[PDB]
């Protein structure tokens, strides 16, 4: 099982290692999420400097998985 790891490695298929948040924040609701806009407008204030990508540390900074935004999203689809 996995909460965010099931998504991280999923988006981490480019070649470098980071994931385009702009694509993640938009590739969440399409899976069944709900609070996608919560980061869609705060993906550059959570950690990302502005480039539009994240290695891992910056990716987990948003994956609080508190309310169940990530704890119940990697199993949805």
């Amino acid at each position: 099982a996995d909460d965010m790891e099931r998504i991280f490695k999923r988006f981490d298929t480019n070649g470098d290692g980071k994931i385009s948040l702009s694509e993640l924040t938009d590739a969440l609701r399409t899976l069944g999420s709900t609070s996608a806009d919560e980061v869609q407008r705060m993906m550059a204030e959570i950690d990302t400097d502005g480039d539009g990508f994240i290695d891992f540390n910056e990716f987990i900074s948003f994956c609080n998985a508190n309310p169940g935004l990530m704890k119940d999203v990697a199993k949805v689809f």
